[PDB]
Order: structure tokens, then C-alpha cells, then sequence
């Protein structure tokens, strides 16, 4: 009569890596590293707005395909790539940092400003500028001469910020194709604008000149921006070439924003976005993207890193019982992890041991948990996709990225082989308990056959072995028919 | 008769977490996360100016709140919020890559620049930088025209760096409120400043116009300024709206420069400042702020985590601690692992010193390996006073918080293992001795199986103490033990 | 009658650093981290460029040290200290762009942008750039005017890049010494020079000024750059003190670009450069130089971190290896594990091939996953000889520190942690090996208590032969051992 000892086994089993080996063959496994997309913006629960064809600069300045986003409001901002912040030829001064600091903004609230003109024309319009017939950006004012070639007056205008928040303030300095087109619109002279408040202090002067036609027109209207703190007052002095602002913009309170080429989803929910879609994972590593944003897993350079969900598959090691004095283990096995096979005159019994497999399942199951967590921190875009940023603050963050990618992968594959060391030896530290636990319990009435196996020199039918396998064996009761061996 | 042997527990123990469970209770635990904060800069050996109101910038021209900061020298620059670069309304350009330069300098050093003036003059002075009555900067001249109007002559003026460092060369362009105040000031025409050195080399055209009235005035003087290297000769040639530079300054040696709005004390010392005071720590990790600069704990998000220094606290890998040893011994006060004998003369409970010292070395090597001191000095890039650009501000955030995820992972992990591995160390330290002692009594005892020793035999005090120093012999006693 | 169960051992071992104990003796240990370096640039088929004393910039320009440089093709690009992008005295505005901009470009191929003016002077030279006499860059023209004071029209060229890859455009702003040499140069009245396109806008202006003398020249000829998108149209609205350019330039492929001193090795392959020479190594980490440049080992301020590649060294976890076992043999010079018996015949000492491939397996697989090659290439961002701007490269070297201070944490855990698994490795297998010979041994034999088994029988050599390879019957000595 005998009791064997043995752990569970699979047909195909999974390979993983190890501290010490590489291609382990374990019983079960699963995937650290996120490689499944959504090519679709998850949006739901989310107010999003669409920029389409506006810029997102536009919605501060107010060309036509931004009408609509004037006053936006909303918790997820996408930039789409035929999005122009202009309609007349031009471009913004630090467009990135603002860029950055509306897609946080939350949208935009528009207020008058209170700019009243006399001795002057307040009504420039272009043709690019096409709402009706010919028009201008909502949110400015193209100043000219009162007519044709007259003197601009020499004028100031100031404007106190009466909030609790600061303002966004943008205004335009003309570029003509010409001196007699600059002279034509403002008059003869030297043209200077004059920015002032008390966090800033900046002057700018037109360059008339010829460049190449954008839109039809060879003109340049550029935009300049400040943040106006409470209480503070923004001055403008001026003289011609100037694109006055109208109303001043706040920011609402909390969004991000995205740049995207996908549809939007109102029916799925995801909070890690990038320019192919959505990444849904509680996977702690993705190997999708690394310039994605909001709350995402960690970009690794790695495709796949399986951590080891079970012990080492042995079919037909710090502790020396798996893989070890255990020749194999029992594809039969279905019940649990560790298990009783007897043999006495009823003969062939395989059992499962709850305890043990268990306690293992739950060890590996708090690993899992431990592993499989969120990163409540969020990150937004500090690159661009589709207008490039500085050549040199560029490579500053494309250094730094790296740097960080190497970092998080490398962290990565070492937790990876580390939690996997640690999973097969906790496995075989539970196996050797176990075998432990009945050596101790037969105490004199059995021998070791060094297989695994029990000895029992005493006869031990099916209510005995069950005596064995639920600990209430006592082994008084055999201690002198088992020990006259 | 018998003899078991175990482990020491507690009531009321402390939780970690592990790599496998959260909430695990050990007999004794210390934090590598600091919070605790002194209110105060700790400046004890340490050359300490407060500059108080007066600006970092300041100190190279010399508003009249920077008199006497003007050749000013410590190991450790202080400035504070209520602190201001100008007397006159004005700002300076690239101004936080100058207060980064004037943190690190270990004070400046002035030298007159020996500028002569025929023709113009020289005494502008402003109700503003009020001294004696108006006056100016006292690094600065402000040239004006001879009389109330007419013209100020064209002139160039040319300084040549004598010594073997860098110097720091600051001008300043006039704004006047209006044209017809610079052509009052300087004459009608255009004003033209050019400085050249060689890797360096500018032109000036001041802007003329209505600014908001700071300090009353509407006129803004912004400065510049450039580096000359040896044997390097700076040109200045202007002809009006021109704040002409009087001394140059030259960096002493090496300082630190915090922004804080506490207190000084000169009573404790520390290497590691922020805003709100000093952090003075041994531990690897701090939750105050991650903006704190010189040698300090890396900032991690979480503010506690807890480092197991003790076994696994079990109340009344290897399967002994929390194993077939059902339960530990809060009467084991004199270590960690034990012996309990019960034979005749009464009962005994002793300690072991080998393995309960064992584990002590080992579990206080972790602990002299973790509270290390990290001798890298981190700077100042930000500024909590005046905010950065935006964009390169918006770039520092974004590092800074991928290096405090970087480091709260490690923390978080490096805890964690750590405490996995010392539960697992005293759990063999308490199987190793087990064993011992099994190997010890060979055939005269046998296991029960709750980590006892049942002796078949007469073992009395003399022979449980042979056991526990390990000088029993098991010879003396196999003929009577066997026969049971 | 007994036999032994013991491990290898050496005099003299290797100490090593764990997770919780300095100085543990090792029989074996290996460095990790790099110190040795070869003081060549080992570019063994990398087709190399050493521009020498030709500056990375004049490139485009083509001052008379980079006449052979004008459409150079390399993968590695060396910059030296004497190096000089210029002849007659300027400089560049964006200069470090630029410079990164060419040092991944793998050379650059120029092309004639068409140009053609009337009414004004094209030959425009200087005593500085001296080919035969007073010349000028190769690929820059010097418009003037015909008299010695004539007046430069108004005029526009532009320019369409009519290839699929972006374009690079250099032109130039001159600097004269005054007024009257502008005046003399290109007429009167204020100067203006536009250049527009898709991506770019701007306005530039002369400067004319005194100021010191370079090469003996006081004007300063200054560059600026653009890059035309394909399709994209530059155009030029220039009246005077304008340096037109003549070909544009396009960049080639890819390269790597490093700044060296020292000489170039066409017989040594390398993918890791720095200042000082090459570094050729597989170790995962090095404390050469932490601005080193392609395919490096990552940066650690330690010098040496010592990986254990055997066991604990005892001369004369588990409990087995300086344990219950007093002491290594040296004598076992066979392998890792090994046997001792002692019986009539004499006394024996043979090794176990099983438990020593076993370690040796899992060490080695210890190591082929440390040493591993990083297939990430970082670019230069820093420059030794130029140097950058003052906040940008606070920037950079506070992030290049931060990220030396991490890896200088993982390799220091990384380090630690690996010696304590493979002490407790190497404990493991010894263990594993004694209790095998234990269950071998079944009831005719008894344990001694330092590692050694009682036979309580006759065991001959060929008895400890059949023992040692798992031949061992114990029913043919069971009744014979069981008598005692
Ligand atoms: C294998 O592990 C995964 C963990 O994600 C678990 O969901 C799955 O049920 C496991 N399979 C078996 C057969 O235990
Ligand atoms: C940074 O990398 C992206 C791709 O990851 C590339 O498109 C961009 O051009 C790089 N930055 C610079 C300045 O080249
Ligand atoms: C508990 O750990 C702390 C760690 O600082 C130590 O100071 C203290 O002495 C320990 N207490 C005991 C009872 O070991
Ligand atoms: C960076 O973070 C600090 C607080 O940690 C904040 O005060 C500052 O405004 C941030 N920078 C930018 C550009 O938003
Ligand atoms: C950055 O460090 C290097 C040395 O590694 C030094 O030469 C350089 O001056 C430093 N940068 C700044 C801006 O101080």
C-alpha cells in the first residue's frame, strides 16, 4: 500500500522568461503588454468636440470654419488634420504653448473687451476670409485709415481684467506686400505697436515685402498672445498695421485634448487615446504608441512579456519537488493544483488538495492584482503631429522619451523574469509543504521511496487514505502493525 | 518530556504590503517615505544672504532696495516673493537663465568700467529709485541730452575684459512714452544702440509708446546682458535712449539659490530646501515636494510605505513562520527564535542567539543598503515666483512627472521585495534551526508535528540545556531512547 | 564507515554585494560595468568624414577649409575642436539646430537655385577667405553695388523646390563697420531683407556698428537657415546688405555625428563614441562617459559593480552551503558539488555533474540575459565644443542627471538582488543534492549532522560508486543495517 504525491500538468503549456532561463514552460500564463487597438475615439460619458476644419488657435481668433467653436466647451478636445487656425495667410508666435494650453482649457469664453475707435476704419475685410462676401476674423478688427492714404493716428487702448481667472489676449500685426500698399492702408511712416501690462512687455513692427502667394494673397496677418493676471491691465499702443481684438477669452475649467484620424464612438469608453484610436487595457505595459496620452500603461519597446499565471509544466526549482525528485507531474489532474494518487487493496485513488492549491492560487491571483493596477497620472501632448515644433526642443523631447522608454522597458522585462523566478519556486515551495506536511503526519508507520511516494507499512483502505488527505490520520493507531517493519 | 522551539510575536503588530499580499502584519516595521518637515531654512555653515526685497537681477544694477547686495557673497541665495529687480518699470531679458547664472555664482564681484562722458549727461534720475531725493541704478547711468532738448552726439564707448573669467556685461534700452518724450530725452531722429563683442553682436531701436502706469511712470527701461570672455572687447555705439552700464560684475565662486518664505535658522543644518523649510532626512524617499532642490530623497507619490524589519507577526516559503508552527510566542521577549522545553523539573522558554542575531544582521544590512544618502545636487529650473515660458515650462512638468512615476514605481517595487524577502529569510532562518536541532537529537526524539521534538527519554535541565548550546550527545542516550 | 556531501571552494574569492550583506566572498565574479576604453574612433566600414578644421556649418556655406565638403557622404560625421564654420567673422542663428540637423543627415548634396541679377556687383570678396587672392563661400554670392556709392534696387528672388525632400536655404545678413561703409556697400536709408514661404515668415535687418576686429575684420557676416517642404516656394525681398545664396543643399540619408580628438582606426568596429575614443563592450552599463553618443551601455556613476558567477566562498537561505556544512573543499577541483566517503578500502573524493551543470546552467543563463546590447541609438543634444544655450542646457543636463541617477539605482538593486538569488541558488542545489542522498539511503544509514550519512552497513567502492549514480539498492543492505 502507497500514497503518491504529485502536482498537476498540461499537454502544450506556455513558455516563458526567468531570472535563469529563458522559454520555461509553464502550466498557465497571461499578457503584460497591450498590443489590441480600438481604431475608433472612445467617447462616452465625455463632452467632445470635433474641431474638424477649425484650428484650434482659430477659436480665438474666429475665421469662418471656426464659427462654431467660438465659445466651445468641453472635456475631450480633437484636432483633426485639415484643421487651419487662419483664414488670411499668417501664423501664430509660441503657437505650441497655447496649443497646449487650450487643449486643457476645458473651451473657451468669450467677452467684450470695450475697444471704441474714432478717427479711424474698423472694417477690413479680405476675401479669404469668406463668410457672406468678404469678412474678417470674428474675434478681431482690421483697422485702417479713415481713407486712402491718411495718417493713422498715433492711439492707446487699455483693458483691466475684472476676473478671478486670467485672460487670453491676441492681436495682429498686418504684413503688406509692400511699403505703398502699407502706406495705402495706414499712411505714410514708421508703424509700431507697443504690448505692455506688468508680466509683460513686447513691441513689434511690420516688414512689408513680397512673399509667396497662401490663399490668393501675399499679405501676412500674424497673432501674438498674453495671459492678462486679475486685476492687471493690458495696454496697446499703436499707429497702424494693427488687427485689434474684440473680446477676450477665459478658460472654462479642465479638458485634454487629442490629435486624432479616427471616427469618434459615443458608445465606447476609454481614457488612453492616441492618433490611431483608443487603447482600453488594465495591462500595465502597451507596445501600441508612445506619444499616447491621458491615463494610459507604460509604452515599452517590447511586443509581449508573459507573466507566469502557474507552476512549471512537467509532462510525461529552488525547492527540488517540481521538476525535481517528482519525476512529472498528472495531466489527470483537473481537480486542483496538488493532489493524493493511493494504491492499497480497493486500489488507484486521485484526489485533489484543496488547502495547498489555494494557497498557491491565491498567492499568484495577489501578484496579479498587484500588477494589473491604473496609473492615475495623466500626461497630454507636448509634441505635434501635424505641425512640427522646434527642430531643438524637439530632439530635447524625443531624447528624453527615449530615455524614459528605455527606463519603463527595462523595468518592464526585469519585473516580468523576476515575478516568474518568484511564481516557480512558490509552486515548488508548495509542493515540498505539502509532501512535508504528510511525511509529518505518518510519522513511523510509512517510509520514503524517494519518487514522491509513501510507503505505508500498515494496510490503509479508501476511509484511511481519506483519514491521510483531510489530516486525521492519527498514527497511534497503526504505530505497531505499520512499525513491525 | 519534550522540547519545541519557535518564534516571537506581538499583539498589536504593523501591515506591509508584499509582492503576493497587501495587508501583511510583521512584527516591527519603518517608513522610507519622509513627511515630516522643519518650518524653517537650515543655514548652520553656511554663507546665508537673505535678499529680502531686494531682486536677484537687482544686484547687478542696483535698484536702491540692492545697495547693499551689490557685491554680495554666500554659499546659499535666498530670494524671497516680496523681492524686485527694478526701481524704475522695466524687465530683463532671458531673465531666469541670469537668476539661474546668479544662483550658482557664490556672489558677484563689481568693477568700474572706467566710462567717460564729453558732451552729454549723465545724472537722469527718476522719482522712482528714491535714494536721497531721485535717483538712478547704481550699476547704471541714464545719458540724457545737454539741455531740455536739441541733440545728443553720437558716441561709442568700448570696455575690454582684463581678467581670467567671464564677465557679466548688462546695458539697458529706453521706452519712452511717447515720440515726443524720446526726442525731448535724445533729439528728433531715429536712436540707434549697437553692442558687438564677437559671438555676440545686436542693434536697438527703442518703441516709443503708452505702457500702464507702474510706479507712475509709463516708460520702460528692459536691460540685456552678455558675457564677456578674456581679452574680449565689448563696442557700444548709440546716440540716446541708452542706460549705459557703470560696473561689471564677475562670479566669485559656487552657491545655491532656493525661493522660500520661511524663517532663517542658523541652529540646524541641512542640504536639502523647498518653500516651506528644510528637508532633513535619512530616507530614500520624501512626499513634501518634488520641486525641492540640492542633495535630496527622490519625490514619489505615495506619501507612506512601510519596510518590513521584522518576521511575520503571527498571534496566539519555507512552511515554518505562519506554517506547521501554528502560532508564535508573545512571552519570547528576549529574541526572535526560541526554545520551550517541558521534561520534569518544570517548563523552559529560552531564546537562540545565533539565528535571532542572524536574522537581526541580516535584516539591518537591508536597512544600512536602503537609507542611503544620495551626494547628486539638483538645481533650480523653475521658478515659483515668476513663471517660466510656457513652453519650456510645460516641457520640465512633463519630465519631473515621468521621473516621479519612474521613482514611485521603484519605491513602491523595491519595498514590496524587499519585505517579501524578509519574511522568507526569517521563515528559513526558523526552518534552518528546526532542522539543526532535528539533526541534533537523531534517533532519540521524534516530530510531532507542530515544530516539537518528542525526546523518548530522561532529558532534564542540564540535558535540555545541552541541547540548546549544541552540545548534546546523542550516544549517551540512543541505548534508552531506542527502546521506545 | 560515511560519506560526505560537500562543495567547492578557493582561497582567495571575490567579494561581492547583496540585498542584505556587504563584502560576501564568491568563488567567481564578473565586472558589469565598463571602464576600459580604446582611444580611437573605431568607424571599421562606416565610410567616415573627418572634417578637421572645416566647421560643421560652413558645409553649407563653404568657407575655403570646406571646399571638399560641399557635398560630402558619410555615416559617421566627426567634428573637431578646430573645426570652423566660418571665414570671414559671423556665426549662425540657430547654430545647434542646424548642427544636429547635419550630423544625421549623412551628407549633403547641393543644387543650383538659378539665380540671375543685373545692375549691381556680384563679386563680393574678402582678404579672410583666401583660395588664390580676396575670395568668398563657395556657395554664397556677395551682392553689391557698381560705384563706390551707387543705390541697391529693390529687389525679389525666389526660389521653388522642385524635389520630394525638404530643402536647406542659407542666405546672409552683412554687418558693416558704420553708416558710411553701408552707405559705400549698398546706397543709403534703411535696409530691409524678407524671406517668406509656408513655414516661415520673419524679418531681418543689418547692423552697422563699431566693433573689435576677427581675423582683422570688424563686419560681421551672420547665416540664417530654412527648410523648404517639397512643392514649397521661398522667395527673397531683399535692397541691400543681403549675402544671396547660390545652390541649396538636401540632405543625403543617414549618419551619426560625434565630436572627437582623437585619431580614426579603420581596423576597430564600434557603435558606441565619445570624446576620449570608442567604447567596445557587451557589459550592460559604463563609467566612461555619461555624453556618450549611438549605441551605448547605459551611464552609472558607480565604477565597478561585481556579479556573482559562483557560489559563497567557505574555506577552512538553505542552511546547506555555510551552514550545516561547516566548510568548502578546495581540493574539489572536478566541479561544484561532489562526494567524500570514507570507508575500508581508503578515503574518496569524486564530483556530481548533475547539481554542477545545474548551477552552471542557471548562472550562465544569468549571465547571457545581463549581458545584453541595447538597440537603441541616442543622437548628440549637448556640444563640448560650442556649448549651448545657458537654460536649455540646465534643461538637459538636469534630465541627463536624473536619468543617470535612475539607472545608477537599477544597476546597484539589479547588482544585489541577482548575488542573493544565485547564493541562494547555489544553497538551493547543494540542499537539493543532500536530501536526494538522504531519500537514496532510505533506512540503512543515518545522518551525522554536518553534511555526512552514517552507513550502518559494508559499503565498498563499488557500494559508493552505485550510490553516487543513483544505482544504490537499499533492500540489499537493509537487513544488514537494520541490526544496528
Ligand atoms: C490562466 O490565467 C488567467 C489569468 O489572466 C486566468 O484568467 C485563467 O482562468 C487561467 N487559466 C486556467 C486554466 O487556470
Ligand atoms: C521626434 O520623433 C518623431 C517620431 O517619433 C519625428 O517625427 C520628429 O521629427 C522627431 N523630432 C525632430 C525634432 O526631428
Ligand atoms: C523597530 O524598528 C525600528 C526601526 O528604526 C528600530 O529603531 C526599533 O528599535 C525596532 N524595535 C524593535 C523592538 O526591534
Ligand atoms: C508646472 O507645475 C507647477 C506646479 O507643480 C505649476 O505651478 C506650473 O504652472 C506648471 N507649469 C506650467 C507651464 O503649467
Ligand atoms: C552641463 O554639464 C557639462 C559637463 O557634463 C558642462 O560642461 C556644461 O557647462 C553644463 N551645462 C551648463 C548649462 O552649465
Amino acid at each position: 500500500d502507497k500514497i503518491c504525491l504529485g502536482h498537476h500538468a498540461v499537454s502544450n503549456g506556455t513558455k516563458v522568461n526567468t531570472l535563469t532561463e529563458r522559454g520555461v514552460e509553464v502550466v498557465n500564463a497571461t499578457e503584460t503588454v497591450e498590443r489590441t487597438n480600438i481604431p475608433r475615439i472612445c467617447s462616452k460619458g465625455k463632452r467632445t468636440v470635433d474641431l474638424g476644419q477649425c484650428g484650434l488657435l482659430g477659436t480665438i481668433t474666429g475665421p469662418p470654419q471656426c464659427d462654431q467653436f467660438l465659445e466651445f466647451s468641453a472635456d475631450l478636445i480633437i484636432e483633426r488634420r485639415e484643421g487651419s487656425d487662419v483664414c488670411y495667410p499668417g501664423k501664430f508666435v509660441n503657437e505650441e504653448a497655447l496649443r497646449q494650453i487650450l487643449r486643457e482649457s476645458g473651451g473657451i469664453d468669450k467677452e467684450a473687451m470695450g475697444f471704441t475707435y474714432s478717427g479711424i476704419r474698423t472694417n477690413g475685410a479680405t476675401s479669404a476670409c469668406r463668410r457672406s462676401g468678404s469678412s474678417f476674423y470674428a474675434e478681431m478688427k482690421w483697422l485702417l485709415s479713415n481713407t486712402d492714404n491718411a495718417a493713422f493716428p498715433q492711439m492707446t487702448k487699455s483693458y483691466k481684467n475684472t476676473r478671478k481667472n486670467p485672460a487670453l489676449i491676441v492681436w495682429g500685426i498686418h504684413h503688406s506686400v509692400s511699403t505703398a500698399e502699407q502706406t495705402k492702408l495706414y499712411g505714410s511712416g514708421n508703424k509700431l505697436v507697443t504690448v505692455g501690462s506688468s508680466n509683460y512687455q513686447q513691441s513689434f513692427v511690420p516688414s512689408p515685402g513680397a512673399r509667396p502667394q497662401v490663399n490668393g494673397l501675399s499679405g501676412r496677418i500674424d497673432f501674438h498672445w498674453l495671459m492678462l493676471n486679475p486685476n492687471d491691465t493690458v495696454t496697446f499702443s499703436f499707429n497702424g498695421a494693427f488687427i485689434a481684438p474684440d473680446r477676450a477669452s477665459f478658460l472654462r475649467g479642465k479638458s485634454m485634448g487629442i490629435q486624432s484620424g479616427v471616427q469618434v464612438d459615443a458608445d465606447c469608453e476609454g481614457d488612453c487615446y492616441y492618433s490611431g484610436g483608443t487603447i482600453i487595457s488594465n495591462l500595465p505595459f502597451q507596445n501600441i504608441d508612445s506619444r499616447a496620452v491621458g491615463k494610459c500603461p507604460r509604452y515599452v519597446k517590447q511586443r509581449s512579456l508573459l507573466l507566469a499565471t502557474g507552476m512549471k509544466n512537467v509532462p510525461e526549482g529552488l525547492f527540488g519537488a517540481i521538476a525535481g525528485f517528482i519525476e512529472n507531474g498528472w495531466e489527470g489532474l483537473i481537480d486542483g493544483w496538488y493532489g493524493f494518487r493511493h494504491q492499497n487493496a480497493q486500489g488507484e485513488g486521485t484526489a485533489a488538495d484543496y488547502k495547498s492549491t489555494q494557497s498557491a492560487i491565491d498567492q499568484i491571483t495577489g501578484k496579479l492584482n498587484r500588477l494589473i493596477e491604473k496609473t492615475n497620472q495623466q500626461f497630454e501632448l507636448i509634441d505635434n503631429e501635424f505641425t512640427e515644433v522646434e527642430k531643438q526642443i524637439g530632439n530635447v523631447i524625443n531624447w528624453t522619451r527615449d530615455s524614459i522608454t528605455e527606463v519603463w522597458s527595462y523595468n518592464a522585462e526585469l519585473l516580468v523574469a523576476m515575478e516568474n523566478q518568484h511564481t516557480i519556486d512558490l509552486a515548488d515551495s508548495e509542493m515540498d509543504k505539502l509532501y512535508e506536511r504528510v511525511k509529518r503526519q505518518l510519522r513511523e508507520n510509512a517510509e520514503e521511496d524517494g519518487t514522491g511516494c509513501f510507503e505505508i507499512f500498515h494496510k490503509c483502505d479508501d476511509d484511511c487514505m481519506a483519514s491521510i488527505r483531510n489530516n486525521t490520520y492519527d498514527h497511534s493507531k497503526y504505530r505497531e502493525e505499520a512499525m513491525q517493519n
